[PDB]
Formats: structure tokens, C-alpha cells, sequence
């Protein structure tokens, strides 16, 4: 990839819709307000980080729950 | 498990919406802190106060 210094592509170029938030371990939320896509997670089972779907079902009430 | 360590055990209260990079929301319902912010500036990870009033904007803005 392309460092990260020397990119002007969004982090997140596509997002993924079945991630269930039994294998979220957390969501890093970017701080890039120029991009559609700002949610990254990361999983328990594989540690990989996968950008979700910010419309995903689950991640409004995970957020909201967290600030109480 | 009582094993189980809440990762954010102490918060910082004086971090405003710029000096982060950004914010990780740990999946640990179960503790009273779940909110960290990689810092622009340090590159120090800290947990942050979850009643701050910006992070809820932030939040909001992500899920547009
Ligand atoms: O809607 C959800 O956020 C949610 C629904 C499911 O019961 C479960 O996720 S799953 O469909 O991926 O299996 C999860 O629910 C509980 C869950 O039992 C625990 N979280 S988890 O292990 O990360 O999945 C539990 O401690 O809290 C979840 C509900 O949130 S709560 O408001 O803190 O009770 O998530
Ligand atoms: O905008 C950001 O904050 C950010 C963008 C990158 O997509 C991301 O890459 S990474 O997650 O694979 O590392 C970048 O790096 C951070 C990341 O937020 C955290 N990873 S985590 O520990 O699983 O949460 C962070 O804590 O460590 C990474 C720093 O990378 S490094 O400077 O090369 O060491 O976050």
C-alpha cells in the first residue's frame, strides 16, 4: 500500500454488512470527516479490522450505550 | 470472569474533538469506561471522559 504520509484515498474503500457485534472488539471511528466511511472494526475471532456498513443494526444502541 | 480487567480504568476529562485522531468505543458493556482516543500531538492512546459533550456529536456525524 501506499503510505499512509503520501495517501489522499479514504482509509475505507468499501465496508462489509454480516458483522456481528459478538465479534466486534472494538469500532474505531475516524476521524475523517471528508469520507462516507468512518467505522472500522475490529474483530475477536480473526483480529482482522474490516470497515462496516454505519447503517449495520446493532451500532447505533453500541454507541449510544457507551456514552449512557 | 472477576479475572476480567476493564481496559479503561482512569479517564482523561480535557481532551477536545481536534487533538483526536480517533476514538475506539471497546466492546466492554460491562465497564464504566469504554471510550479511548488515539491522540494527534502524542500518538498516546487514553481513555476519555464519555459524558464529554463532543463525542456525542462526533458519534452522530460517523453514523450519517
Ligand atoms: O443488539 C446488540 O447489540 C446485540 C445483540 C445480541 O444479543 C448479541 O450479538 S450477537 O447477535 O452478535 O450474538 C449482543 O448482545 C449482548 C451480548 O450478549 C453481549 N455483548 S457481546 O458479547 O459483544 O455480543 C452483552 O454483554 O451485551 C449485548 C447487548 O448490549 S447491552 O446494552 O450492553 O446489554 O449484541
Ligand atoms: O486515522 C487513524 O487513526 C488510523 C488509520 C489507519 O487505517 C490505522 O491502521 S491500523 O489500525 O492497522 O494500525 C491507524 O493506525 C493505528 C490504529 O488506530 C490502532 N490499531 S489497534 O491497536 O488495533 O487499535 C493503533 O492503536 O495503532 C495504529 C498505529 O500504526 S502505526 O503508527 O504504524 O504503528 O489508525
Amino acid at each position: 500500500m501506499k503510505p499512509v504520509s503520501l495517501s489522499y484515498r479514504c482509509p475505507c474503500r468499501f465496508f462489509e454488512s454480516h458483522i456481528a457485534r459478538a465479534n466486534v472488539k472494538h469500532l474505531k471511528i475516524l476521524n475523517t470527516p471528508n469520507c462516507a466511511l468512518q467505522i472500522v472494526a475490529r474483530l475477536k475471532n480473526n483480529n482482522r479490522q474490516v470497515c462496516i456498513d454505519p447503517k449495520l443494526k446493532w451500532i447505533q444502541e453500541y454507541l449510544e450505550k457507551a456514552l449512557n
